[PDB]
């Protein structure tokens, strides 16, 4: 029942923690509620594609859903499914739906692979207590190297039909006096070229991404976690969900864990104790464990900052209708490679990525995922009745995000004489999706609910290492920042505490 160190979750913060602990010679156990994705399914593949979703695509749902923005074309392939330990979980709150990955590797399994560093000037604004020099000189470079971040061949990008959709938006943006930037990725671009040449089995060019990539994507299980297991000091137990955390009489920690099968049946409830406890259950997961512990009295010394400071990273999705003479192409790579940088740290800041359309036919639609600067924050509150943490966030709190995104795209529309599509996000005629979130951040903010290195306030040997540490916004896709911050924190923790 005892293990020196226990890491909850296997996402970015958790993976960095497990590797460094293993290298320091600390016996570590990682607990993951999802599955280890290494078993071929009914089709011979591990993951299902976006055009053939099945039970593997969803975390205990009774029917598959079309990826946001492609309902008009992909709802036709949706089918009823048996509740299963799928890879993608759509967590629905009152006025917000948060998407998160479930399994060994966490969000790295289902994300777009976009590895971007935030602007130093913005980083300094959101975390004034952290030394930006150490981060940019040592930690960010370490993260990029370990994550196996790479750059796309610009010549291939210009000629390939698979990125026609990106070139069209670049041209449209240019007229509005806007510039584009190449976004690094963890998907092997060299492998992507070989897919286009039909030399290797396709994944990114076979409409795969959101439910996992059977090839090419360097998810955490291939990078950090592979290295962690390679130390001989790390072990990962799957289909194990941590329910409660408490402090033993002597200062150690004890956890109640439920082991279930892929169908959701409770196999057993275990008790695991440890000396060092690292939380890497994500912005939603870590926060819920902590608010529950504080409010049910198992960790009564947690401060009032626990549960506060949540933000969706200003996530807003919109789409523009192209002129008949500007086709986006039927063949679009599932991995984004270009972005529009309009981030100046002001209230109108927008960092938008040019997103592909999985339709498989010409739609003339240009899809965008914008990241804006919206000061509004939500708060996680514990509901003792249902034993669940609820997110206090209203749709109107995303108005500043919508306003900023609208201002940028109105410019592009004006310069090109185009209009928005208002029929892509379900019912209503909405041009902007304002109630979804791919980047949940906050809930246990660094320096507020914890010290400047993630040591949870009020306790010793209790650490948070994930997206819950970030103050609701980073200005770009978050995983590189989560990884770099984890590197900074765990290094200090190993030196001082372990
Ligand atoms: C569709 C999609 C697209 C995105 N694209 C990008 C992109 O291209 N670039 C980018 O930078 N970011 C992207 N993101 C966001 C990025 O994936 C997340 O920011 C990142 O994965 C968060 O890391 P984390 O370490 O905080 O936690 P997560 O990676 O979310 O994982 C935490 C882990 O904890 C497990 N866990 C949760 N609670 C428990 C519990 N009680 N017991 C045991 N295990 C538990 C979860 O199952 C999970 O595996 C995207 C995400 C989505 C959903």
């Amino acid at each position: 029942g005892y293990v020196p160190a226990v890491v909850i979750g296997t996402g970015y913060g958790a993976a960095v923690s497990a590797l460094r602990l293993g290298e320091a010679g600390v016996q570590t156990l990682m607990l993951e509620m999802g599955q280890l994705w290494n078993q071929p399914g009914p089709d011979g593949n591990i993951f299902c594609g976006m055009l053939n979703p099945d039970k593997r695509s969803s975390w205990f749902k009774n029917r598959t859903e079309a990826p946001l923005g492609s309902f008009l074309w992909l709802d036709v392939v949706n089918r009823n499914i048996d509740p299963y330990a799928g890879v993608l979980d759509r967590v629905n709150y009152d006025q917000m739906s948060v998407y998160v990955g479930r399994g060994v590797g966490g969000g790295s399994l289902v994300n777009g692979g976009m590895a971007v560093e935030p602007k130093r000037s913005y980083f300094e604004e959101i975390l004034p207590r952290v030394d930006s020099s150490e981060m940019y000189d040592r930690y960010f470079p370490r993260a990029n190297s370990m994550l196996r971040v790479n750059h796309i061949d610009t010549k291939w990008f210009e000629d390939t039909e698979w990125y026609k959709f990106a070139r069209v938006s670049r041209e449209q943006a240019g007229k509005a006096g806007l510039g584009t930037v190449f976004v690094p990725n963890v998907y092997d671009f060299g492998y992507m070229q070989r897919e286009a040449a039909g030399e290797v089995p396709k994944s990114a060019l076979a409409t795969e991404v959101i439910y996992g990539n059977n090839h090419g994507k360097q998810s955490l299980d291939k990078t950090y976690l592979a290295a962690a297991l390679g130390t001989g000091k790390v072990t990962i137990q799957t289909l194990h969900q941590v329910k409660t955390i408490r402090q033993t009489k002597d200062g150690g920690y004890a956890l109640t864990v439920e082991q279930k099968d892929t169908d959701g049946k409770l196999l057993a409830t275990k008790e695991i104790s440890c000396r060092y406890l690292f939380l890497g259950a994500g912005s939603l997961g870590s926060t819920e464990l902590l608010v529950r512990a504080r409010d049910t009295g198992t960790l009564p010394n947690l401060n009032s900052e626990v549960g506060a400071g949540w933000g969706p990273n200003g996530n807003i999705m919109t789409a523009r209708a192209n002129h008949m003479w500007n086709p986006t192409g039927a063949h679009q790579s599932s991995i984004p490679a270009l972005g529009i940088d309009a981030w100046d740290n002001s209230d109108s800041s927008v960092f938008a990525e040019i997103a592909p359309m999985p339709a498989g036919l010409e739609t003339w639609v240009s899809l965008y995922l914008a990241i804006t600067k919206n000061p509004q924050r939500g708060t996680f509150v514990y509901d003792a009745a249902t034993d669940r943490a609820k997110l206090n966030w209203t749709r109107d709190q995303n108005a500043p995000a919508v306003n900023a995104a609208k201002a940028l795209f109105d410019r592009i529309n004006k310069a090109n004489g185009t209009i928005y599509r208002y029929d892509l996000f379900g019912t209503q005629l909405k041009a902007f999706a304002d109630d979804f979130c791919y980047n949940p951040l906050g809930g246990c903010v660094l320096g507020k609910a914890t010290d400047d290195y993630g040591r949870v306030a009020g306790y010793k040997n209790l650490y948070v290492t994930d997206g819950s540490l970030i103050p609701g916004s980073v200005g770009v896709n978050p995983f590189v920042t989560i990884t770099a911050l984890a590197e900074r924190n765990v290094e200090r923790i190993i030196k001082q505490d372990v």
